[PDB]
């Protein structure tokens, strides 16, 4: 009955010369998303939104970019680290809920893949992961295509 | 004891010539909400984050914007029916919290409008429903009043 | 007692010349600092609406339009005071501070350290998070800072 909730944020900037990878999943698309490694958004803002939970601080304090351990990783990498750290301190994972917000390309066809990699990286069943997905209504920088947010929720149960 | 949480996210623009219906609530004012449907950004939030924390997909899955048959849909009936979804999926509704962000108009003397017309359409009592009103503090296209913004939050068991 | 509720908040304020940065209670060096009635502490405020919001309370423009010169831990305080007044007990908070500059890492933890003595909370059930926004929008220009919120409270 001890329940903690998280909640995580991320963006990165949407321009041409890089792939477009969100939640494990490689988009074609005339534009990709910039950042460190694969600058996989939702996954980052899952990622936060789960150390969040377990107040284990964020994804900065757990991964940094010069740490030999996580050079080369992507990002579902670091989402199975951050959820065996979250199950070490003490916590059980019990769902996840997220919105990616990109005013293009569409991203329905690919929610199922990527709910499929969230719950096998968190070793849940399929019906504790949801993606959301909509645009930003041609508002701001989403909205003229120039980044990718995703937001997370989670909630996990100490055991 | 089965608890999930879901977040939800929406925007619409703010454009001359259409009603201004926010959680129900029709809103005397110059501009209103475009959309495919009456546009009522919060309870479009507000769906999205009990679909989210169902794991049943997101408010484009169930009612495509695309379709004829939600032109100028009242939003209070697709929540009505989101609800319906969300129970049939084994699920009652614990709590529902929410942000409004908008320069304008002023949206205190219609809050609790709001939040009487959310739980009668969740069939929750009033004190289980929560909305909340903000400005932007004058940033962004929020701050010159472009758009609006709605945030969601909601609380579910698997009975 | 498994009357769990959550709330989430938000909060955005303009960073200005001449006046001091407080983010979660910690004065931060800096050459411009929030704008606001109060203080301005975006973060407290972004956790305080998170709290009125799981307690179904309202918010903060309700609660706090006697408090003309307080400062946002009295107004943290207050608001915990009030949820309990309803019969809630406060079980978590999560959050996210968005700032282009300057770094907020190393003060996270005193952050943190206040909000658990305000909200009277173990340290291990508060929990805050930095993210600056990419250079993208206002936020990424350095105009504003952003806070969100998350809180998860039951009623005893
Ligand atoms: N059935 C239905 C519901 C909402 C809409 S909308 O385009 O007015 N608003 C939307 C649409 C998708 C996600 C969020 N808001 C159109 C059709
Ligand atoms: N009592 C009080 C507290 C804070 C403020 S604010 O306008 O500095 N910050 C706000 C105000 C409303 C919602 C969020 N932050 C004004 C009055
Ligand atoms: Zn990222
Ligand atoms: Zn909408
Ligand atoms: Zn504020």
């Amino acid at each position: 009955m001890d329940f903690r909730i998280g909640q995580g944020y991320d963006v990165h900037q949407l321009v041409p010369g890089r792939p477009l990878i969100i939640g494990g999943v490689t988009i074609p698309y005339e534009r990709g998303l910039l950042g460190h490694s694969d600058a996989d958004v939702l996954l980052h803002a899952i990622t936060d939104a789960l150390f969040g939970a377990a107040a284990l601080g964020d994804i900065g304090r757990h991964f940094s970019d010069t740490d030999p351990r996580f050079k080369g990783a992507d990002s579902r990498a670091l989402l199975r680290e951050c959820a065996s750290r979250v199950a070490q301190a003490g916590f059980a994972i019990r769902n996840v809920d997220s919105t990616i917000i990109a005013q293009a390309p569409k991203l329905a066809p690919h929610i199922d893949a990527m709910r499929a990699n969230i719950a096998a990286d968190l070793d849940l069943p399929l019906d504790r992961v949801n993606v959301k997905a909509k645009t930003n209504e041609k508002l701001g920088y989403l909205g003229r295509g120039e980044g990718i947010e995703a937001q997370a929720a989670a909630l996990v149960v100490r055991e």
